[PDB]
């Protein structure tokens, strides 16, 4: 019961692809310092990260090419004002800065719950 | 620990947004009780923020993101060999036009 009201929170997922310059070894460290540097960020209820590990290409239906993905990366808040505390942080921009050190491109998708 | 797999999905050109909304819903109520299978999740993309404090990265319109849990390699191979999973992909087949999947690891 407590996972299904999380699921159904504000939920942002996001592409991660490493600096070009940047070795896997470096970007797999800086993955978990910025794992590191979530904890207690204000508004945030959960942060995960993961790496890309697989490329299966057999898929069953068409395959969709977007390139080389790194890492995935999540974000849950647990309301719109807790979204707004979040966007208006000194530690939300000083999370950024190290974001912006091993991350080379972003894509996040804003996601809706269907149950 | 938990093999988890992450899903891009497009819609078929022959669907319409609604639809595919429809044909989401039906497909994570097909999965419950799927031998071998821990977790299944389906959302909607709702929003493409491209104000990002980064690079943007553009990978066209995606228009849900699916997630398998299975809490072992066994289970993973029992739901790989159930007939049930076998017809559950064929509903896939039918909403799915275009797929991603990512098989991840865990950092922490
Ligand atoms: C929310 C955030 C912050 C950042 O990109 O630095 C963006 C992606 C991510 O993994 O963490
Ligand atoms: C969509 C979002 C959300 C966030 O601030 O984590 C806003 C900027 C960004 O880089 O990601
Ligand atoms: C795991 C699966 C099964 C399928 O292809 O129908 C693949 C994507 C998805 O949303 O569900």
């Amino acid at each position: 019961q407590f996972e299904k009201i999380e699921g159904r929170m504000i939920r942002i997922l996001y592409l991660l692809v490493k600096p070009e310059s940047m070795s896997h070894e470096q970007f797999r460290k800086e993955c978990v310092v910025h794992f590191q540097m979530s904890a207690g960020m204000p508004g945030l209820h959960k942060y995960e990260v993961r790496l890309v590990a697989g490329n299966p290409t057999d898929t069953a239906v068409p395959y969709l090419d977007v390139g080389r993905i790194d890492a995935i990366g999540e974000c849950w808040f647990a309301s719109e004002e807790q979204y707004q505390v979040y966007m208006e942080s000194d530690i939300r921009k000083a999370w950024f800065e190290h974001g912006k050190y091993f991350i080379g491109q972003l894509k996040p998708f804003v996601t809706e719950e269907l149950v």
